[PDB]
DNA sequence: GCTGCGAGATCCGCTCCGGTG
DNA sequence: AAACTTGATTAGGGTG
DNA sequence: CACCGGAGCGGATCTCGCAGTCGACCACCCTAATCAAGTTT
DNA sequence: GCTGCGAGATCCGCTCCGGTG
């Protein structure tokens, strides 16, 4: 989606949004329009598969909840202890039901035990222990164990085992309840990872970085070429790179660029 | 009908009228009639604040639902510049609830009196609900630190206004490429329909009904309420199981 | 799509509930303590929770012929199907997937402390990193069905409104009084088609003359 | 019926808005609105999937 | 074909603007009191007479990239291409042209009275005497891609049928689906000749890749 | 005819039949492959 | 590089229901 | 001796 | 031999003139010319 | 005791004559 991506950072230095506006809007990959962002000094001066993890004390049973970041969607399981080693068990498995590319959580010891980061490492998460500072993430995670506990406290009595009600929380919340015009946060994830593959089919090409010359052409004459410079977005019959002069994603056709290997 | 279908889901598992509505494709005040009669769990609804920037008092709304808001710069929080202001507020909508806070200009009787003669619920007392206090001030602080990007970029303060507005109410989205408009315009469809469909037509009757096993009639039931009357068939509570069914009206006696 | 089979497999003295996917072949392990219905149940509402079936094959089994099982396969609203499973399109998949399943758990599993991060294991490398055809994973399937699902979802609702405009067109000359009303057949940019009642004539209908309307 | 001329025009603006109605019994408010909801891009372009022939 | 590319070359304090055709290899070179915009506008007006370009290359030098000099270009309605010498396929050409030049020109100046004519001498050995293939010469190569570019082979063409095809791509064996359909441009042995549409790229496509479709009846 | 790789020149190759012209480029039969290419005119020498 | 349709009173073409030689 | 150049402020023409 | 095309005539449809005969004033946007002050050769 | 009609240019339909497989 050339065409799409200069236009969204057009729109996005006079409008300045998420990336997300932008990605879903202008139908482009997103990652160009978090750079977008990154590259928006504006929504830089002021401020997907992302997570936090915190362990939650139900009722004397300790639940380790993955809450995401942006779909508001979530996991959780009941754990036996705070311990780094059931820990790296819960996160391998839940490695296997997601593919998580980065994670928030607190201090606390199971994140900061030094072979469960080894493990994020061995795993290829970008894992952030801190005190979570962030209203954005950390309004929807208490609120997230909020809902949890009193769904919990609706559901538990109706089922015989605390696991199976447990599960009907994340029913309820991640599948049930919706919002908008039916989104429950799992959609909106599965819609983030399908959004997610068909970049990434592109992203191959993408992470093994080109330079190429390129120029552009008025009323056709084309004007001299310009760059080096990244070849930014592979298109069909074009790419995407940045004008260094206007701070601009630009669509340059493949014959008004020459590829530097 | 889907409406008591869903509310045979809800006295189970008890979503969110939310969920109800958008799972069950029944009509949110229905989903909302739900909600608040299911005993477990026990639109066009909003809030206004005043407030300053840059020493402009600044009318708010915020719709508690949808989040979708408006709002318009104001010469002072009065009475009757507001009350004008709700004038036009109602015009650009069709509102039928609010919340506020007890400050002169919204307690103000010619403008709640205004309210009913809009026939509107208005709610004054100190907003205790996290739900929409929240989503309040994060309107807030969100707005004028979007002013504080965009109004350098203005002749206009209020064309700025606009834009802060704009990038709220539209060019922000969440969910699927959800701005809070679209959201606005789904519900507002569905409950226009549902309003037109079912509120205008006929309220607070009783009948008589039956229920078919395999084809043969039960006896006569009741008497209970028609809670929602539909084409061809009905809403009702059948008091022994606590939960909502669609009737016939072939199979209804309506008592007058 | 979202069509599953279950089958209880022995690991090394480990049971371990096998949900295998029909189509996209994406597969869900978890480590049992035992094969009772109950344990079941947690594991079904659980993985429930994590997938989000239409339906299911399964062996006559106890769990999944227990009667609470099956209660909570309609309470959570599935398609259950117990018998003697005969399908070869499916007992091939399944019967790989336990073959491939064991394999590379025996792969897998020295490299792990515990056994359920190393049967985690197994599930990323066919989940995930296990790639085909043209280079797409199961995960990449079913998350493609899953919303494959949802579009079917919306372009129905949208083909169920069939709405009619007021139209002004032809009948001697230049611009008539409106006319209509007469559904949307086909949205164009800037046009549509309708159909002409007198005539029983479609027509092409620049939308500088068309008034949309819902017909109720 | 007002102290403004200006909440008149509020209501002359809600009125014809919404309050004349006819055919069917619905405002222009209807109109716009539900033709918002069929102005959508994503059934709107969800539609592809289905299929295509050519024709002479 | 047409499709020319420039650059100036000083031979013992003479500027000589070598023309160079990219394909043919034939060219055109002349000495030149300076590398200026408005004496390289005069030159190109001759050439220009000379020849019919559609197209061409050059460097970025200050006569070329010159705005009158690009509006010279549109006047005649010449495609003009200025760069970063990026290319070693016309950049070979070009190289071994100046090269050569300068070899020719070291052979035929003691044995004329002037450089032009000696320079003539040179454009005469390489574009009438030198002879390769057959015993073509590059003019005769240019002659003869001119003489093989005329509109009344557009005739022909514009007189045949065309038939249509739906076609795909295979990746690693993989096969693509069906697409398009389009048109055949070309009817080949085992293949045919197609756009991508998605691409705007000629393709040639196996014919059992393609599926011939039926005409009406 | 000649192609490249990575931008970098092949030898000229050919001679091989002059079958399809385009624009901008034009169609031979590869004689190694057995298969058709297409070729920028610049690429190209006719004869 | 653009186009008179809309608000306001009247009246014929039809149907549904009631009265009766 | 002469010339050449720039910031604000008034005279005409086209739309409500 | 039925369907379609071309030329001529009839029926239907949209816009405007006769109501005397036409021109000032306010406000905003766009285009153009001259005085006071500052340079050189 | 007084009331809007007619001229201009298009657009569609009907009739007579001629061509097509």
């Amino acid at each position: 989606w050339i065409e799409n991506i200069p236009l969204a950072e057009e729109e996005h230095n006079k409008w300045h949004q998420d990336a997300v506006s932008l990605h879903l809007e202008f139908g482009i990959p997103r990652t160009a329009a978090e750079d977008i962002v990154q590259q928006c000094d504006v929504c830089q001066e002021n401020k997907i598969d992302h997570w936090q993890v915190d362990y939650t004390h139900y009722e004397d049973k300790i639940i380790l909840v993955w809450v995401e970041t942006n779909s508001g969607l979530i996991y959780a399981e009941r754990v036996k202890g705070e311990t780094g080693q059931e820990f790296r068990v819960q996160t391998m498995k839940w490695y296997a039901m997601f593919a998580p590319k980065s994670l928030q959580s607190d201090n606390g010891p199971a994140f900061v035990a030094e072979s469960t980061q080894l493990l994020m490492k061995y795993l290829g998460i970008e894992h952030t222990t801190g005190i979570p500072w962030n209203p954005q993430s950390q309004a929807l995670v208490e609120r997230t164990h909020q809902t949890l506990k009193n769904t919990l406290e609706k559901l538990i009595p109706m089922f015989n085992a605390f696991e199976s009600a447990l599960a009907g929380t994340l029913i309820t919340l991640n599948i049930k309840r919706k919002g908008g015009l039916g989104t429950s946060p799992m959609d909106i994830f599965i819609f983030n990872k399908e959004q997610q593959r068909i970049q990434q089919q592109s992203k191959s090409k993408q992470e093994k970085i080109r330079f190429c010359y390129y120029r552009t052409r008025k009323r056709g004459h084309p004007g001299e070429w310009q760059g080096p410079t990244q070849v930014l977005w592979g298109g069909d019959g074009a790419i995407v790179v940045k004008d260094r002069g206007t701070d601009r994603y630009l669509v340059i056709a493949n014959k008004d660029v020459k590829f530097i290997p």
